[PDB]
């Protein structure tokens, strides 16, 4: 049923999430994305309520695709003997947050907070559905240029939210807590809050804070560009060494930086079009 159903066109890129394809479905001519992944590369596989096995990430899509979030939305999937294949929206004209700022450079403060809200909302949305990204990072995040609304792509590393202790992490090294690289442990929250301090550095600053292990393990946070007194808090507040000493989600948008945030339509007139 699948290459009759949609209308396969040019690559968009590949990496360890499998090759992604740009695509239309006949039926609407709505745009979508046609996502790739061998079976035999799958580390990490689950099951749907009806009970089949298949790969956590299209459990955790399904989870998270009820309605609309800053979330990529699952609108279908198929099975085949090597590969799986993933139907996504797609949106229209678009841009990862790498890109961007490798464009741009570092961001000024009333369009990081816009940003950092909107990720802080979908994050938000996995966790109130039972699911951790667990990978958030710039290259993590599109931005719908004409509405200014940021979405998060990809859950290929990823898993089922849950209150005990996390031992495997088959994330992004640089954006990893002090206590994974140190003690191969850590909980999704406050690990997560810390790859937001990560994000939202590099989002003020145009690069991430910290290359090494050491430097991680260390925890101290040098700024290359001028940023707030009161983001500059914030940013360390999230990459608090110490997991109990990071805030929640909480008190990160009831942070004083947070307040008076920009909409997304009136973000992209600013600060896009
Ligand atoms: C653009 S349209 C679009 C819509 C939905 C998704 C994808 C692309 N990509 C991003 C492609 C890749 C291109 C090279 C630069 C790094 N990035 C990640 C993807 C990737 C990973 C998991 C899920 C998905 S779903």
């Amino acid at each position: 049923p699948l290459e009759s159903q949609y209308q396969v066109g040019p690559l968009l890129g590949s990496g360890g999430f499998g090759s992604v394809y740009s695509g239309i479905r006949v039926s609407d001519n709505l745009p979508v994305a046609i996502k790739h992944v061998e079976k035999d590369r799958i580390s990490d596989w689950g099951e749907l309520p009806n009970g089949t096995r298949v790969p956590m990430e299209v459990v955790l899509l399904k989870k998270v695709s009820s309605g609309f979030s800053g979330v990529i939305r699952l609108l279908d999937w198929f099975e085949r003997p090597d590969s799986f294949v993933l139907i996504l929206e797609r949106p229209e004209p678009v841009q990862d947050l790498f890109d961007f700022i490798t464009e741009r450079g570092a961001l000024q403060e009333e369009l990081a907070r816009s940003f950092f809200w909107q990720v802080l909302e979908a994050v938000r949305h996995c966790h109130n559905c039972g699911v951790l990204h667990r990978d958030i990072k710039d290259e993590n995040i599109l931005i719908d240029l004409n509405r200014g609304e940021l979405k998060l792509i990809d859950f290929g590393s990823g898993a089922l939210l849950k209150d005990t202790v996390y031992t495997d992490f088959d994330g992004t090294r640089v954006y990893s807590p002090p206590e994974w690289i140190r003690y191969h442990r850590y909980h999704g929250r406050s690990a997560a809050v810390w790859s937001l301090g990560i994000l939202l550095y590099d989002m003020v600053c145009g690069d991430i804070p910290f290359e090494h292990d050491e430097e991680i393990i260390r925890g101290q946070v040098f700024f290359r560009q001028r940023v707030s007194s009161e983001c500059q808090h914030l940013i360390r507040w999230c990459l608090a060494l110490r997991p109990s000493d990071r805030p929640t989600f909480e008190e990160i948008q009831n942070h004083p930086w947070m307040q008076d945030v920009l909409l997304p339509q009136e973000t992209a007139e600013i600060h896009l079009h």
